[PDB]
C-alpha cells in the first residue's frame, strides 16, 4: 500500500557485524563472561547491481504527450545537484506516471 | 541557409500532366495545330516512404534535461487536432534542440 512490488521471497536481507575483541583479562581465573572489549569500527565499499525489464510504449496518439522536464528558466542553483555548501537536495517528489493510454 | 541538408543529387523532382484529349475536329483537313478540348482532371492515392538514421544519446550529466511537453492545464481545444469545424492547426513551431552536449 505504500507502492510497490510484492514479492513472496524478497531479496534477502543482510546482516553485518563487527567481531568482539576483549580486552586484556585477570590472570586468575573467573567464570563470569567477559565484559571488557577494544573499541572498534570498520568501512568499506558495497556494491548493488539490478537488471530492469523495460515495457516499451506503442500508441497511435497523434498529439503530443505530457513529459517530465526541467524548468527552463534561471535560478540560483541546479535542481538535483549540490548547493554552495556542497549539500545534496532533491527539490521534488518525482513520479512515473507521464505517457497515457487508453482505458 | 533555410536549414536542412544539403545535397549534390537531392530526391528527383517528379512531374505530372493530364494528357490532352481533343474535342471532334472539322471534317476538311486544317494545318493549324488544334486549340479545342475536352476539360479533364485527375485524382488519384499517393505513398512515400523514408528511412532516417538516429544517432543515439549517451550522457553522464546528472540532473534532468530539458524536453518538449505538452501543457498540462485545461483549454478550450486540443493542440494539434482539428477544432469544431474540423480545421487542423498547428499552434506553435516546434525545433529540434532540447538534449544538452559538452562543447
Ligand atoms: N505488486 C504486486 N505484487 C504481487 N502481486 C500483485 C501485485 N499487484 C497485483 N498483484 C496480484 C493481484 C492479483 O492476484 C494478480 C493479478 O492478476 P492478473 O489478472 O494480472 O496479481
Ligand atoms: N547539411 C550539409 N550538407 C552538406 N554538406 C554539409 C552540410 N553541413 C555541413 N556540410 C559540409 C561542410 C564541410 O565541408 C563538411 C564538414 O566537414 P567535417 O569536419 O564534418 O560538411
Amino acid at each position: 500500500l505504500m507502492g510497490g512490488f510484492g514479492l513472496k521471497h524478497p531479496p534477502p536481507q543482510i546482516l553485518i557485524k563487527n567481531t568482539p575483541v576483549p580486552a586484556d583479562p585477570r590472570s586468575t581465573f573467573n567464570g563470569d563472561k567477559l565484559n571488557s572489549f577494544i573499541t572498534q569500527y570498520s568501512t568499506g565499499q558495497v556494491s548493488v547491481e539490478i537488471e530492469w525489464e523495460l515495457q516499451k510504449e506503442n500508441s497511435k496518439r497523434w498529439n503530443p504527450e505530457i513529459q517530465y522536464t526541467s524548468n527552463y528558466y534561471k535560478s540560483t542553483s541546479v535542481d538535483f545537484a549540490v548547493n554552495t555548501e556542497g549539500v545534496y537536495s532533491e527539490p521534488r517528489p518525482i513520479g512515473t506516471r507521464y505517457l497515457t493510454r487508453n482505458l
